[PDB]
């Protein structure tokens, strides 16, 4: 019932043998109109007529497990996910005729292959023909379309097609395979704004969200080789060959978790902020430049977020890894002895148990990297801390004073937000690192005649202007609820070609999301299931739209 029709003439059809293909669409997600949110279309290669269950539930699966990476998981709420149902004749492993004319390449990279069945122009299918389409008929703004793909361009063949990747944040093509690989593809210029991934290879999931860490988060390869120069040293959101710690981009998180500056490999002058991150290789999880970088990113996208607060951390503050100099050892192997030194100092997460009676008279340190999203309204964050009695008491000295002390932060504004992807921006050529980017310290000296008790532990808020708490001692470890969304008619009938999926938020979260108006040609009546703590896995959010 819901479907785009394409014409793809000898360019992208030069064989014929998908010259006119009809594509079911099917939602995953709509939470909001799509252009509140970041719009993902994905579509299968591959996979035959009666294989397209296979397909969408193979994207339910991959969408699912890349939400729960920061920072996609911050924003999981805010992408509207469409599956594109594109037929192909035969399976990927078959090896017959498949819609998008994939071919895997001696480096075992996944490719487009125009010359394939000689299709000049298949590698420009998404943004020339499914995008432009999928805007005009899909698409909450329902861009008509003003260009003939299959016709001789009288200027610019990329100028046109422009907008389609201002509307849809990301294309996504899912391989029906085992077959272990990975291909990222931007270039706007160009008009390239995809990535290639397999759905049943060892690490399927794994591969998706780094692919999507290139396309959506602008990140680069972090095994990448070669000294940066100037042009390249300023345009890379999480590389950089500069050696002096006083002058790197990301020297504000220097020692902020696992941070720690050092080369990618022996001899290498391509540096990275963490040797452990996903950029890097597909086992780790988002590294902190990585998680700020990405953020930033999205709320280009998606306008209506404020503030970057990572997850704080205390550490016993005994002048370690302090100052620029504790930084000039570039060694994968420094990065190595800076992390197993702050396991020795951790005191929050999963080692906030290690707080003993023995920290009377040492130092401890709250930290964290915040960010400021706006360009117009400076913030001002207020940092508590206390020693904190198993029984919830706040512990206190030889005189009865609390183990507490407070510490105000000022955010100053994003400067230079429009030169970091903004929308509709072809490229990134230049920002500003530090650019309403505060690190935040409160180093605290517990008192020699503390009165410590077994089982004590060290609490602490991040407070915004008006007491609202933006992250705790209990954050870093907090339970995360699973939330099913579905779309129904007023009769209760499952809403055809919707698909609906799950996505993760922090126990006890509020979903404040204004619902689309339309989804498909359907208006929405009501929703259940928002403005109401979300306080159980396989919690529902309905929403109901009347049928025609
Ligand atoms: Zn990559
Ligand atoms: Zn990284």
């Amino acid at each position: 019932e819901q479907s785009i029709q394409l014409t793809l003439g000898p360019w992208y059809s030069n064989d014929g043998k998908y010259s006119n293909p009809t594509i079911p669409v099917y939602t995953i997600q709509k939470t909001r109109s799509d252009t509140e949110n970041m719009v993902v279309v994905v579509c299968g290669e591959g996979y035959t007529k009666s294989q397209q269950g296979k397909f969408i539930n193979d994207v339910k699966r991959l969408w699912q497990d890349a939400m729960k990476y920061e920072p996609y998981r911050s924003y999981a709420d805010r992408f509207n996910v469409y599956a594109l149902c594109t037929a192909s004749e035969s399976t990927f492993d078959n090896g017959g005729s498949t819609f998008f004319d994939v071919i895997v390449d001696k480096y075992n990279s996944p490719v487009i292959s125009n010359n394939l069945h000689g299709s000049q122009w298949k590698n420009h299918i998404f943004e020339r023909c499914i995008g432009p389409e999928f805007i005009e008929k899909i698409h909450d703004a329902h861009i008509k379309k003003k260009c003939d793909p299959n016709t001789i361009p009288s200027g610019s063949e990329y100028e046109p097609y422009y907008y389609v990747h201002d509307y849809i944040a990301q294309f996504a093509m899912v391989v029906n395979t085992k077959s272990d690989f990975g291909g990222a593809y931007n270039n706007r210029e160009y008009g390239f704004h995809y990535f290639i991934s397999p759905s049943d290879s060892y690490r399927a999931s794994k591969t998706f969200a780094h692919a999507f860490g290139h396309g959506l988060l602008g990140l680069g390869d972090e095994y990448s080789n070669g000294y940066l120069l100037d042009d390249k040293e300023l345009k890379s959101l999480n590389l950089s060959s500069v050696e002096d710690p006083e002058k790197i981009k990301w020297r504000q998180l220097l020692g902020f978790r696992n941070t720690y500056t050092c080369r990618n490999a022996y001899g290498s002058k391509m540096l990275v902020s963490s040797y452990e991150c996903i950029m890097r290789d597909t086992n780790y999880q988002f590294c902190e430049v990585c998680r700020l970088q990405g953020f930033k990113r999205m709320s280009q996208l998606v306008k209506d977020v404020d503030l970057y607060v990572a997850t704080p951390e205390v550490k016993e503050y005994t002048g370690a890894y302090s100052k620029p100099s504790d930084f000039t050892d570039l060694e994968t192997s420094s990065y190595y002895n800076y992390t197993y030194n702050r396991n020795d100092r951790l005191l929050s997460g999963n080692s906030k148990s290690r707080f003993n009676t023995n920290m009377n008279g040492k130092k401890i340190e709250l930290r964290t990297v915040i960010q400021n999203i706006s360009d117009k309204n400076a913030r001002q964050l207020k940092f508590k801390m206390w020693i904190k009695h198993s029984d919830g008491s706040v512990a206190t000295d030889s005189s009865g004073n609390p183990l507490q002390t407070v510490q105000t932060f000022d955010i100053p504004v994003w400067n230079d937000k429009a030169n970091f992807w903004p929308l509709g921006a072809l490229d990134h050529i230049k920002s500003d690192f530090n650019s309403g980017l505060k690190s935040c310290s409160l180093i605290y000296q517990i008192p020699s005649d503390a009165q410590l008790k077994s089982g004590d532990t060290v609490a602490f808020q991040v407070l915004d202007e008006n007491g609202n708490v933006l992250a705790d001692d209990n954050t870093e470890t907090q339970r995360y609820t699973t939330v099913s969304i579905q779309y129904k008619f007023e009769d209760g009938s499952e809403i055809p070609n919707t698909a609906g999926g799950t996505f993760t938020v922090p126990y006890g979260t509020k979903l404040d999301l204004t619902p689309a108006k339309t989804l498909y040609d359907y208006e929405f009546i009501k929703v259940d299931g928002l403005n109401k703590p979300i306080v159980s896995d396989g919690t529902v959010v309905t929403y109901y739209y009347k049928n025609l």
